[PDB]
């Protein structure tokens, strides 16, 4: 699924996203916006062999299983393939695990190099929150 803007700034208020550990929502929608394109189906190989999954583009390096990531951990037990459904729950609640392990959002390389000391909110203005 393609989501737009406002829907899916919407779907992440839903699920708690806006001020998790912090971070408005607008650094969220940024960084779905930079990372997928807001394509929950998005998916990007890297050269260490792991690949990036969903919305988020969270990594089978260390937090879901895609079985062929050798030597990886599945810090959020899921299959990757969990991470690119329509509905953005289990792409959520991992996020949440990676955004508090200590680096914060520094953890999404689009978020730190296109939406860090940006004027992020103008990812939510005009939507019906
Ligand atoms: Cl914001
Ligand atoms: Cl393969
Ligand atoms: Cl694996
Ligand atoms: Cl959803
Ligand atoms: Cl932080
Ligand atoms: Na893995």
């Amino acid at each position: 699924k393609v989501f737009g803007r406002c829907e899916l700034a919407a779907a992440m208020k839903r699920h708690g996203l806006d001020n998790y550990r912090g971070y408005s929502l607008g650094n969220w929608v940024c960084a779905a916006k930079f990372e997928s394109n807001f394509n929950t189906q998005a998916t990007n190989r890297n050269t260490d062999g792991s690949t990036d999954y969903g919305i988020l583009q969270i990594n089978s390096r260390w937090w879901c299983n895609d079985g062929r990531t050798p030597g990886s951990r599945n810090l959020c037990n899921i299959p990757c393939s969990a991470l690119l459904s329509s509905d953005i729950t289990a792409s959520v609640n991992c996020a949440k695990k990676i955004v508090s392990d200590g680096n914060g959002m520094n953890a999404w390389v689009a978020w730190r190099n296109r939406c860090k000391g940006t004027d992020v909110q103008a990812w939510i203005r005009g939507c019906r929150l």
